[PDB]
């Protein structure tokens, strides 16, 4: 139901590994445009698309001033998980690894 968040992201805390090999990420928002869907992507290091999704999957922004808790399951191997559009967005490379 709610558009898309069009302005910057910061990044709260180090992001962190869970069992299922996904991806805890903590943001606060600094657009006036709330409440608005989290933009959510993934890249490889030339900057194209890849696979990864998101397991919170309605994350939104309810109130600039209060953080958001994002869950996301990226590619394995490396990829840049995107929080956010264009420049600015935040970047947070990551390397998942699977069971041996």
């Amino acid at each position: 139901s709610y558009a898309m968040c069009l302005n910057t992201f910061v990044l709260k805390k180090e992001v962190s590994e869970t069992q299922h090999g996904t991806i805890l990420i903590k943001v606060e928002y600094k657009g006036e445009d709330a409440p608005c869907k989290i933009p959510f992507s993934t890249e490889d290091g030339q900057g194209k698309a890849h696979n990864g999704r998101l397991i919170t999957a309605n994350p939104v922004v309810t109130k600039k001033e209060e953080p958001v808790n994002i869950e996301a399951e990226p590619p394995f191997g490396e990829s840049n998980i995107v929080i956010g559009i264009g420049d600015k967005a935040l970047k947070i490379n990551w390397y998942r690894k699977g069971s041996s």
